[PDB]
């Protein structure tokens, strides 16, 4: 049945409904299945399964109902374009603080959406949040800067975190584990979790927490600097992650503002993110997006894209989100991806298809991870143009032939290469361990630097 | 680089990693990416990255470690096929309990992998768990069985249980909204909020709670059933979660039994889930799917099946889960999908690649819904086998000519006609609302039954 | 919980899973910590099931939690040695609600992976419903044994 006189007025602009400030807008790029309606009647029947109606007319509706409508404003077949403007007033609110929910905004705009039969598939690529509906999201609470100032960097551009991932992925046993970090942490600054590490059998949380602790403490006393880990507190129970961030924070005593907690939050989903947010907002909120490529992969035609799922993480709190390599690395990604990393750190920034507008919400850090090393790092700053933000290099730093610690110390200087502006093949005959790294991935090498080898 | 002498060993049987209980197998249909390594240098990275390992060799690692490694042991590269077996000592375990997480499964299982560069791409279609791992899940605490023996129905195979979602999705204010309740509730059993249905402004939770309540007592009292309404509790912050839940039982008082707890599970996350799992154990957890389909859509070749996303739902606690029409509503779907049915309610089922034995843990309910009416429905039955599970019709009973109230006998009594076998058009000539729903949705009516008007009117 | 769970952990089918051995831990108060988890693992070498006598908890000569832990790692001992799996059903009775809930938090943790081999006993004839309720709620998911010392107070045929 066809629902385009009430589900449709490609008449609205769209410079009218964000000066409005009472629609979030959002940007799909659809494809209707044959054997079915048109475009526009696709469209809109997407839009009355995405906020006010279904499949058939029902006598129950009233003209209140109407006045709520979501709308499709804007189309474009030929490049499979559908634009859809959702009243502020659909999204759902917290009885108890009125405050909004990523939830609510899921449910609608990208949730029944994705199993109509009528529809081969539909990905959204951008949204736009006015500021009566931004304003009632939680944001990021702890930023970069409260890791600057432990460290005792400046907290304005403080610079560059050298960080890893403990690999490997699972099988240390908890002192094996803290060696690792101690070794690290001689000439790096940042250790996470890798992503499914926690309470196993062989690995029990709490002596690995105990382990860890005393390894921060060894080497802090031994190089006089200060040193970071991100715990993963991920699980189905909001009182498991209560209970594991409790004994971290009592665990590490004076230590615990060197603390950041790391939730797998597309997997456990929204409400493990918020759990982390809400009861330890001081403490730096790590979001970990194991299971994102699902949807995510250009390879898809569904769901939501990268920029989209950075987007919604920092209205929900994340300090800090891995928004990918850019194509440098060994996961799927493109240098165009720079423009997710200005999304979330800007105070004003553009998407694919809309400008917004942040009111001061704090920034979330751009965590890049997947395959990077010494030798990758160059080429990387060089797309994004900066180099405030934590990077993890799990394999580039065990991997290095002289150890986790040299293999920091070979991503601290890569970077120190770049800020210099020097040629990293030049630079490396007087820094050993960042041209150590080429003998430790040499087909990297090879291919980023031709004739490395005689020079 | 070729990580296959380790993370691969072809020559182990699946019958040894079922028969000795230390294994969570995985089955993938997965296609390695042109211009890296073949299909089996590839399901070997893939391992990897699911289990203990990475891209590339490092110092680090130990015997332990190499001990616990996931293995790829049965490949089919004609038919793109990899299965993978996951020691059980990898997944993550609850501090407090000792109980096992979906989260910890999904991380390792469906997590990094799917965004692997040298993997086109790569899907779960069936898993399987064995006891000991299998043991330490919640599973279902409330069943179907809870909500039989509230209506009065035998609580072994009570049948079927009439039911609508609340439409418009959203507009209607508290008491318009009480009113359709009110009016379903005079011919069905059951209600549930449409998913996105909470807290809007021009609805506030606590005013349209307080009125469904006062519905239900004047329709129980007007007809001398018991009635059931299924509340959307779905938030970000756990607290709000316990909030609506604490309040609506309290509200509805000696009807509390009488409430169900809708769930958006896979917007929410597992986490959701597990809030009003814990938290609610005696309350229905209705667990609602929307987004689902980003994933466990065909036109999908990533993440996982419909049937993966209900197995695991049967393991979260889901006291019931939507599993589709089946190819007979709005939404994609086949009729090989009968096969989750019986997945999620069988102590014994077969998935598509494993056998699995639930232990006796209970039964998640197929929750039948998208654009489904009392025409459609004898057709669905046929291909289930049965009609012991709850059935929601939004646009079927609220789009009957004749309302909401017809709309829920027109579904009462198409069940009616299934179990009797008894041919649908003869049956209207009997039956008015049934008939009524012919002229109510006549392009459904003029397919799948030629000519009703000539034996009716 | 039903017995069923019990079963599962045992390995036993979930239907007619068969009979239960078990014992109480004698003699009924007296037995220091290691003393009281030696006698444990010596059961469980032929045994399923061992409960503390009712009275057992917290007392000066065999604190709480010296014990849970000490009979935590025989039951460890005793299944490594065994190749079986083996239960204990902990008293948590208690006047104080969050007495109960801070002994069965204590168990369910320092047993870990081996959490779901524990019940709970409750005193519930002279400790009451209350208490019964108490355990019932507060930990749906573990064996709730219900001992019933004092009873006999009005149930013999002796009281009308
Ligand atoms: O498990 C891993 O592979 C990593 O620890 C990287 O390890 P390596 O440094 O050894 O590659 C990260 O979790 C991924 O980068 C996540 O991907 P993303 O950031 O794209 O979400
Ligand atoms: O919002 C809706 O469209 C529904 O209320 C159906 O309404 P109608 O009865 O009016 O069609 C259900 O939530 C969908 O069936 C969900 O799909 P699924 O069950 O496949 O997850
Ligand atoms: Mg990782
Ligand atoms: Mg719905
Ligand atoms: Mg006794």
């Amino acid at each position: 049945m066809d629902q385009s006189n009430r589900y449709a007025n490609l008449n609205l602009k769209e410079s009218e409904l964000i000066a409005g400030g009472r629609h979030v807008l959002c940007a799909y790029i659809m494809k209707p299945k044959a054997g079915f309606g048109n475009f526009i009647q696709t469209a809109a029947h997407f839009v009355a399964e995405s906020s006010t109606g279904t499949n058939v007319e029902v006598s129950t509706t009233d003209d209140f109902t109407r006045g709520v409508d979501a709308l499709v404003y804007e189309v474009d077949e030929a490049n499979s374009l559908m634009k859809i403007a959702y009243p502020i007033e659909l999204f759902d609110r917290n009885v108890i603080d009125g405050r909004a929910m990523i939830a609510s905004f899921l449910t609608l705009t990208i949730g029944n959406n994705q199993g109509m039969g009528d529809v081969e598939y539909a990905k959204m690529y951008d949204f736009y949040v006015p500021p009566a509906y931004l304003k009632l999201f939680d944001g990021p609470s702890t930023t970069i800067k409260d890791l600057w100032r432990v460290l005792g960097r400046p907290v304005i551009n403080g610079g560059f975190i050298v960080g890893t991932i403990i690999k490997p992925k699972l099988g240390l046993r908890p002192q094996p584990f803290a060696n690792a970090c101690y070794d690290f942490w001689l000439g790096g600054d940042f250790i996470k979790n890798d992503e499914p590490q926690g309470n196993q059998v062989f690995a029990p949380f709490k002596d690995t927490v105990r382990a860890v602790a005393d390894a921060m403490r060894r080497a802090q006393d031994k190089t006089g600097e200060a040193k970071l880990f991100s715990f993963n507190i991920t699980a189905d129970d909001h009182y498991e992650m209560l209970a594991r961030g409790e004994f971290i924070l009592e665990t590490f005593a004076d230590n615990a503002d060197h603390i950041a907690f790391l939730v797998d939050g597309y997997v456990a989903g929204p409400a493990a993110v918020t759990t982390a947010r809400r009861a330890f907002p001081k403490q730096y909120l790590h979001y970990h997006r194991a299971g994102h490529g699902a949807v995510t992969s250009p390879q898809s035609k569904r769901g939501y894209t990268a920029f989209v799922l950075s987007k919604m993480a920092r209205l929900q709190g994340a300090s800090g989100i891995h928004t990918g390599t850019m194509g440098f690395g060994k996961a799927e990604g493109e240098a165009a991806d720079r423009a997710i990393a200005y999304m979330i750190t800007e105070d004003a920034a553009d998407g694919p298809y809309f400008h917004q507008e942040w009111l001061g919400m704090n920034p979330t850090t751009p965590i890049i991870s997947g395959g990077m090393n010494a030798l990758r790092m160059p080429g990387f700053f060089d797309n994004l143009g900066h180099s405030n933000l934590i990077m993890t290099a799990g394999g580039g730093a065990f991997g290095h032939v002289d150890g986790g610690a040299a293999g920091a110390k070979s991503l601290r200087q890569a970077e120190q290469c770049w800020k210099q502006g020097a040629d990293p093949v030049e630079f490396a005959k007087d820094h050993r361990e960042f041209a150590r790294a080429f003998e430790s991935f040499p087909q990297d090498a090879d291919k980023l630097y031709p004739n490395w080898r005689a020079k």
